[PDB]
């Protein structure tokens, strides 16, 4: 069957405003590359998978405080402003940028492409509650985001896949466990969550991590490959029978309290309350309110775009 596509929108909609010249504006000034790159994403997608059903997921919180408060660096370097409990973090975010996403996210619902969110979530989560519960079709995450690879399945079915929109959406492929495991030394009978556990242990720069002092990605990878999980080596340090040299028990045995916070950071939540803005994830084939869609897209200077987006809808079976 054709594959649900699940849509990381930031990682996406960030990727179109620097891969889009600022020089494309609408009537009024404003810069639209972000919009016409990331609807030109949708329509080229939509032509190259051939989806029924196509979510965008949303950052309903894109630096949850659950995780803050268990590792305070997490995403630190990224705010412009915190803000109390219960209210997300301004986000350090182009000015001429943030008016873009406000203008996708009313074409999205004008013409009802489904959309997503969890409250208290990041995208991340909402994609890894959606994979984890779909039943009935392949998977295919799209995004630039390698904390998604955790996602990554072939049993139980369906598979999961993530096109990965490191090198651009043009370049993309679909990684699966196979590519996860050959790219990054993990076993590949669970290289999704051994990429998560390796990720945790060698740190994440962009999320602020530091991960485990000491243990870069080589040894985190031939720790994994001995031991098979991160509890494994976790128990293999706790026991001092174990094979596992000194050094390497004192850096993780160092470490116990970070190890256990930054689990459930690094781990993208299954089981995320997820919203949808739409009754079902299933892709319109035409806008569901074209008038206001005609009106938006003018006054956001992509008509042209949505009209390709109606082309590439009407070739769909
Ligand atoms: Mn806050
Ligand atoms: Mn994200
Ligand atoms: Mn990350
Ligand atoms: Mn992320």
């Amino acid at each position: 069957t054709a594959p649900i596509l699940l849509l990381d929108g930031a990682s996406m909609w960030f990727r179109s405003y620097f891969g889009v010249p600022s020089s494309i504006k609408a009537p009024d000034g404003r810069p639209v590359n972000a919009v016409r790159g990331f609807i030109d994403a949708i329509s080229t997608l939509v032509t190259r998978e051939k989806p029924r059903r196509l979510v965008v997921c949303r950052d309903d919180d894109w630096r949850p405080q659950w995780r803050v408060d268990l590792i305070p660096s997490y995403k630190a370097h990224r705010v412009a402003e915190p803000e109390p409990d219960g209210v997300p973090d301004i986000e350090e975010v182009p000015d001429d940028l943030t008016p873009q996403v406000n203008m996708i996210l009313e074409l999205l619902d004008a013409f009802g492409i489904p959309t997503a969110g969890a409250a208290g979530f990041e995208a991340d989560d909402v994609l890894g509650t959606l994979s984890a519960r779909e039943e009935r079709d392949p998977v295919v995450v799209v995004s630039g985001d390698r904390d998604l690879l955790q996602l990554v399945r072939d049993e139980p079915a369906p598979q999961v896949r993530v096109l990965y929109l490191g090198r651009g959406l043009a370049k993309a492929t679909k990684w699966g466990p196979a590519e996860v495991a050959e790219q990054y030394g993990v076993p590949l009978d669970r290289a999704g969550t051994a990429y998560a556990e390796l990720a945790l242990l060698r740190g994440d720069p962009s999320d602020g991590l530091p991960g485990v002092a000491g243990i870069g990605e080589k040894t985190a990878a031939s720790l994994l490959a001995k031991h098979g999980s991160l509890q494994n080596i976790l128990d293999a340090a706790h026991d001092p029978k174990s094979g596992l040299s000194k050094a390497h028990r004192t850096k993780l045995l160092g470490a116990v309290d970070y190890i256990a916070a930054a689990e459930t950071v690094v781990r993208v939540a299954t089981d995320a309350p997820v919203t949808f803005s739409t009754p079902t994830d299933t892709l319109p084939l035409a806008a569901g309110d074209p008038a206001r869609v005609a009106e938006l897209a003018a006054a956001y200077g992509v008509s042209s775009s949505i009209s390709r987006l109606q082309t590439a809808l009407d070739q769909l079976p």
